């Protein structure tokens, strides 16, 4: 039960002992593997104290003060505060550590070599949706940094009794609207049709274009959410052109520079932060492969292949594959030309292998979800394809949570 | 207890009850998923329940469960076990078992074909020369002048584990690999260790880049013996590109018949350690893995050079561009020579239809996403978006150690 992982391209073998510290469950059993399943009332006083203890133990071990006066003192202080208030508050030092380690533990994230360079914005003093809007504009501007992107998270007040949740209703701070057409097709991003309508069916007036930046729908302290438009000068966008095909410009494609996931839940020492938007920078395939070429998304392969004059009669001409490469060359070329941070899938997966070897050496392992880490194109020519990975759940963590409109006591 | 899988591109939801008939373990637990791990002497004691379970499944499939034929067969197998410690399958049971091992192979994307399998019964074989003869006939039948036909040849089952039949080749047709004193490799690097064994056993190696390996065959636990497959039985395809005339000058070719020969077939608790099986190629097996793996022929650089791509920064995606061209060439060459092949778009779409059909008629279809998704252009194939459940059903194909690590040499 001191497990080994092999890289089959290089024969490097790493021994994982970190998994023995895993706490939550994977969804698999000895009889069935659920590795490809996408998604496999508050804490009571009894549940919360062990969770705090485990977190504080690892925090004080990380600062080389395990079993110290200050350590035992903090355990006592939090234990007293839980007994008293039925919750507790993290010191700023513990909050920053917990957020950095939530990212470090995110087994589906290929970008984790950067995990220790996260800018943490403490927004626990926030009380209103206007205040949330202010914190998010500041996040967006800080992270965008005129195209030299910097990783950041903004942490809003923690769940109390679940009636007073802070939530960002958008799935990302910056996404494009989706409108179902009269005839039956979809204009804009189909993934956002429901949210685009909860915006319209709540106040928003839509340009009804192909790339309309959605408004923010912000919920403070459990109240009804409020619409806010992000200042357009804070939303950095990149028009997509190709370094060889002059007609690529005519396709009319753009994308935004800042990937900022806003719908997840951050868990630190048993406390729950239901509103914790975080951002980094894009790996090129997220836009070029998934956003543009998924059939349930912008689905542009047909149109691009036609402009390339490829033989689309048979699938064995690999015209889809050929167009796919060109689309992704253009995405990287456009971001690079406009000096907006982006990473290609070869560079990012190579970095993740180096990160894995760092984590195995200095931590005893690194939880990793191969199904998500392997890029959605050219899988086996990236080094992570040949890398065995162990997947398990460590805390602090980012977790999924239900969409708030299915839950909101309106 | 029922289980749901969702296709996130179509929202089709399927319900799995077949996983309840799974017995063998996956390697995973509630606390760790080993879904990407490559790899995660039997007594009369455990054998009759394994036999009974198989025979119950067999007689159910033929709508004779509980019949007198069913009960007599159980009785007969039971008494054959206690008196001889093993038993023999009827021909009907062998064919059923082999087809169902393929049906149950969760890493196989080609399973829509599972019921069209030609089963060759080689259980009367006794010598390596006899094995060579059976294998040649399999190769000729399966190749069918380029119109490939799925087939499996089944040699005698394990008895005491000291008399195993084994094919020491990992596939019936493979190219040799030679390590040079300067550290480079000539031929297929995956086959260096096996090539060295063949040479040690007396094979005269041509020492070229595409030398078909000899067969190394072990009957009845004896030392293995070398045989050369008749060259006229080995169908090969020279690789050229439909637009790039310089591509032929890379000197590439491949063989048409993929025939895996190192796995173990388990049926009713019986173990067939020599059971070579063959189908036809999915293009990416050759064009992505065999040609472009860094540890294989590794032709990306020279192809990208001749294409004159920007090779100075990986963000030109020169590797991705060359990879598509190589895979176009593989498909074009096989089709032009009229040798059966399937592209990864067709094969993944067939597998989705197969999988849905299996959920309807069978209650499930065990599938290993990590292996089913093709190694290029993953998310533009429909299997990428398909949730899958992986579990172990018998009859099954299993891995077994390479024979040279376990064989006791007679000398
Ligand atoms: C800075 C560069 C980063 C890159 C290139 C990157 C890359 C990625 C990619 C490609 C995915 C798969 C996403 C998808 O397919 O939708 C992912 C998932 C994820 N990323 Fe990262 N990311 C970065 C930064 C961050 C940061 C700063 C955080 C949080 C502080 C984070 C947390 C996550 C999480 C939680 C997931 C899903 C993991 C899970 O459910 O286990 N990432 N990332
Ligand atoms: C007829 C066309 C077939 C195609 C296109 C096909 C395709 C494939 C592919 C692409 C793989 C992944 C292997 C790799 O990447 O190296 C695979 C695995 C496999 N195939 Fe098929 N195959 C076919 C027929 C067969 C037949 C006839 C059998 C046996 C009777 C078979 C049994 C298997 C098994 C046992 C595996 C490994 C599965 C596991 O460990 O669960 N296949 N196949
Ligand atoms: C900071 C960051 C940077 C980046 N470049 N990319 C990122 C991608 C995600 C991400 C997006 C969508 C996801 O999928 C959600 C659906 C699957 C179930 C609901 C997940 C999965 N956790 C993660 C999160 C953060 C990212
Ligand atoms: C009939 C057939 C046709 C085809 N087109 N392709 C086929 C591929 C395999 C196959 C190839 C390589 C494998 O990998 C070996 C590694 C696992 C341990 C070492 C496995 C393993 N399950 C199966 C087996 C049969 C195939
Ligand atoms: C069904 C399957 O789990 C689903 O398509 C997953 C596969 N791998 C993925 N990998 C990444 N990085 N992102 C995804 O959205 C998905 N989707
Ligand atoms: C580490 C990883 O499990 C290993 O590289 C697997 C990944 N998926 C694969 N899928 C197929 N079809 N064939 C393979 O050899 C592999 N190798
Ligand atoms: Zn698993």
């Amino acid at each position: 039960r001191f497990l080994k992982v092999k890289n089959w391209e290089t024969d490097v073998v790493l021994t994982d002992t970190l998994h023995l510290k895993s706490t939550l469950e994977t969804g698999c059993t000895e009889h069935i593997c659920m590795g490809s399943i996408m998604l496999p009332d508050v804490r009571t006083k009894d549940q919360l104290f062990p969770l705090a203890k485990e977190f504080l133990d690892q925090y004080y071990s990380s600062i080389k003060r395990f079993g110290s006066k200050a350590h035992m003192d903090r355990l006592e202080e939090v234990n007293k505060e839980i007994e008293s208030t039925s919750t507790y508050q993290l010191k700023d030092t513990e909050l920053i550590y917990g957020a950095k380690h939530a990212w470090r533990n995110a087994s589906r994230c290929v970008g984790r070599i950067q995990w220790s360079k996260l800018q943490v914005f403490d927004a626990r003093d926030c009380t209103t949706a206007h205040g949330m809007f202010n914190y998010i504009c500041n996040h967006v501007k800080y992270a965008t940094n005129k195209g030299n992107l910097r990783s950041a998270i903004t942490i809003f007040p923690q769940r109390t009794d679940g009636k007073h949740d802070f939530r960002v209703w958008n799935s990302q701070l910056i996404r494009y609207a989706g409108y179902k057409q009269p005839d039956g097709s979809t204009l804009g991003d189909p993934a956002n049709v429901q949210f685009t309508e909860i915006c319209i069916q709540q106040g928003w007036k839509a340009p009804r274009g192909r790339f309309d930046v959605l408004p923010l729908l912000l919920q403070a302290n459990g109240n009804d959410p409020e619409l806010f438009q992000i200042p357009p000068e804070l939303v950095l966008e990149v028009p997509i052109r190709h370094p060889k095909f002059d007609w690529f410009k005519d396709l009319g494609l753009k994308w935004y520079g800042l990937p900022a996931v806003s719908n997840m839940l951050l868990e630190i020492g048993g406390l729950e932060f239901s509103a914790c938007p975080f951002s980094g920078w894009y790996m090129g395939t997220e836009i070029g492969v998934r956003d543009y070429c998924d059939n349930s998304r912008y689905n542009i392969l047909e149109e691009v292949a036609k402009k390339m004059d490829l033989d689309m009669r048979k699938t064995s001409s690999l015209w889809k594959d050929q167009a796919l490469v060109e689309i992704n060359i253009a995405v990287l070329y456009s971001f690079q030309s406009d000096k907006v941070t982006i990473v290609d899938h070869h560079s990012a997966t190579e970095s993740f292998i180096k990160h894995m070897e760092n984590e195995y050496r200095c931590r005893g392992g690194c939880p990793a979800d191969w199904v998500w880490i392997v890029p959605p194109m050219s899988g086996s020519i990236t080094p992570v394809f040949h890398q065995e990975m162990l997947n398990y759940r460590l805390t602090p963590s980012f977790e999924y949570q239900p969409d708030p409109w299915n839950t909101h006591v309106w």
